């Protein structure tokens, strides 16, 4: 699983020390949370590749703090994709609370940027706008999350068009195709450093591509210390990484997932007041069960095209699930019910011509052992997917090196059960949609849960005990 990109350093260098950061950053991250800031100050721009899950984005908070007990971090600026842009405020708000951040979606209005420690912002809130041109941002993180695919276009015109004095560019790996976008990037971070796209892909580009591991290792070369590439695999790494590293993964709705929502939360209450008792904790439970279906797809329920742009967790899914596969990965996908799994399959199979065992409860002893035979021992299977509501009838996934819930997880004894992170490290997701009972919930519970954890039981039954004045307020759809 070779992909671990250098930059000669480790035996002295700056070894700087987290400033007020809530966090013990593994070696390995004091190391590039460091090296960046060499380098920034150095005055060159550097790209961070390290495998989704390790936190580049923690690093980048430190080498952000770092650069304030300094003076050289207000303001800066950070491009993320509107998906991470919660990842992110849940880490500095969290992290490095001292840290002022603010989110810049449309229109200009009140403009304190210089005020403002860090701004928030979309590729797209960029592409039409002049407000932030003006401003001379120390930093400017472009953080190309797993996001889609084509991060380039006339957008990268508009960032390699601003004023930074500092440069950070948080990517995948830097896949032997990525090279088109590697001079987009490396530009970004130190123009003229490549020349020109036109003179770049005559020289570089084509000849690679078509075979030239010469140019190809020049590239590598000439390029080498500006890339610093960490990957889960590195032995030296596997190390100072925990058990299972859990992560949020957030969605934003579609359009008409947010139709579906409101509504079907409509439904409920114009159809509550009157009913009560048993009653009602089943006519409770039932919306639940719908909106997050609703969430998953809404083909689930309109019936209609089980595509990915119908729903948001397919959307981010496949982001995530395509950078995991590109680190060499093999993924396990969670999904309460048993049809969101076939779609999942489908869509997955699918677009990327490949298996994917499903595996669900009705399914003969030999099939749930042929399947989960075929995604432990065969390494070409990558993917597997589980509708399993029981405790465990037999699952072993000692296999898999990541872990999806597309549904909400509400568990050691299940994942000691299916083995998951026995064996192996392992790097577990959980799929939250924006403004949902996903989102709430997920608030609601770690307010204490002092009384919720010894007592109350699974997920969804108790959700319902909730006392309309609060309903209102976990499940309610909320977008501002
Ligand atoms: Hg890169
Ligand atoms: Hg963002
Ligand atoms: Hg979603």
């Amino acid at each position: 699983l070779v992909p671990r990109g250098s930059h000669m350093a480790s035996k002295s260098f700056q070894l700087l020390e987290p400033y007020n950061i809530k966090a013990n950053l593994r070696p390995y991250q004091i190391k590039g949370f460091s090296w960046m800031r060499f380098m920034n100050k150095l005055g060159f721009g550097i790209c961070l590749a390290d495998d989704m899950g390790l936190g580049k984005t923690l690093q980048t908070i430190a080498v952000f703090s770092d650069a304030k007990k300094e003076n050289e971090l207000t303001p800066s600026l950070v491009i993320c994709p509107l998906s991470v842009l919660k990842n992110w405020e849940e880490e500095l708000s969290k992290f490095a609370p001292h840290l002022r951040f603010a989110v810049f979606h449309e229109d200009r209005s009140k403009i304190k940027l210089e005020d403002y420690d860090i701004i928030l912002t979309t590729y797209a809130v960029l592409l039409r706008d002049t407000r932030l041109k003006e401003v001379e941002w120390k930093y400017i993180v472009i953080d190309e999350a797993q996001n889609i695919k084509n991060p380039q276009t006339k957008i990268f015109k508009a960032v390699k068009e601003l004023k930074s004095k500092y440069r950070i560019a948080l990517t995948g790996t830097p896949i032997e195709n990525k090279v088109d976008d590697l001079w987009s990037i490396m530009t970004f971070l130190n123009p003229g450093l490549l020349g020109s796209y036109s003179e770049f892909k005559s020289k570089f580009a084509t000849p690679i591509k078509k075979g030239d591991n010469m140019a190809k290792e020049e590239l590598k070369a000439i390029i080498s210390p500006f890339i610093l590439r960490r990957t889960k695999y590195d032995k030296a790494i596997i190390n100072d990484l925990p058990d299972k590293i859990e992560t949020n993964v957030y969605c934003n709705l579609t359009p008409e997932q947010a139709a579906m929502y409101k509504a079907e939360v409509e439904n409920l209450f114009n159809n509550i007041d009157s009913v009560t008792g048993i009653k009602r904790k089943g006519m409770i439970l039932s919306t639940l069960l719908k909106l997050k279906q609703i969430v998953d797809h809404p083909a689930l329920l309109k019936g209609g095209e089980q595509s990915v742009r119908r729903s948001g967790k397919m959307i981010r899914t496949m982001e995530i699930i395509e950078e995991a596969l590109d680190e060499g990965d093999k993924i396990a996908i969670f999904t309460q019910f048993v049809d969101m799994g076939k779609i999942i399959r489908n869509i997955i199979e699918k677009e990327l011509n490949t298996e994917v065992p499903f595996l669900y409860g009705e399914l003969s002893k030999k099939e749930r052992d042929d399947i989960i035979s075929k995604f432990q021992n065969n390494p070409s299977v990558k993917f597997i997917v589980l509708s399993v509501k029981a405790g465990g009838f037999g699952i072993n996934l000692t296999s898999a090196n990541r872990v999806i819930h597309f549904d909400r997880w509400w568990d050691q004894a299940t994942d000691r059960v299916y083995r998951i992170g026995q064996t192996r490290n392992v790097i577990v997701h959980k799929l939250i949609s924006v403004g949902t009972l996903e989102e709430k919930i997920d608030q609601l519970l770690a307010f204490k849960r002092s009384l919720f954890k010894d007592i109350i039981s699974s997920g969804d039954s108790w959700i319902t005990e909730l006392s309309t004045e609060e309903l209102r307020k976990v499940i309610e759809l909320s977008v501002g």
